[PDB]
């Protein structure tokens, strides 16, 4: 899933509060780039003025956390975590066949540096009939690492 993890929501909530000097849980458009830049993102000025024209639909010129989360979810799209795991399994599809040996699959999940425990993968392997044949595609194992 591409849902915001409780952490990503907290990270943004902290970077957002960083400019909530009104104790109202909101920030001004003048600090929006600063908030976004606080997370290490550097959108151009036009990119910022473009999202403002839409967010500035109330005619007030301010951003609240909820709407701020609507911006983060619109950016963490084209860069899903899925494209990262599939691109890793791609690094493992040296034969461009779409299939690798479970070993390479288990290796793709460990080399990625994911905090997955060998036990969690053992369960993901139960429904992924990784036997009966010997090789398995990852598209199914990719959606499993994202969120059952």
């Amino acid at each position: 899933a591409d849902q915001l993890t409780e952490e990503q929501i907290a990270e943004f909530k902290e970077a957002f509060s960083l400019f909530d000097k009104d104790g109202d849980g909101t920030i001004t458009t003048k600090e929006l780039g600063t908030v976004m830049r606080s997370l290490g993102q550097n959108p151009t000025e036009a990119e910022l003025q473009d999202m403002i024209n839409e967010v500035d639909a109330d005619g007030n010129g301010t951003i609240d956390f909820p709407e701020f989360l609507t911006m983060m979810a619109r950016k963490m799209k084209d860069t899903d975590s899925e494209e990262e795991i599939r691109e890793a399994f791609r690094v493992f599809d040296k034969d461009g066949n779409g299939y690798i040996s479970a070993a390479e699959l288990r290796h793709v999940m460990t080399n990625l540096g994911e905090k997955l425990t060998d036990e969690e993968v053992d369960e993901m392997i139960r429904e992924a009939d990784i036997d009966g044949d010997g090789q398995v595609n990852y598209e199914e194992f990719v959606q499993m690492m994202t969120a059952k």
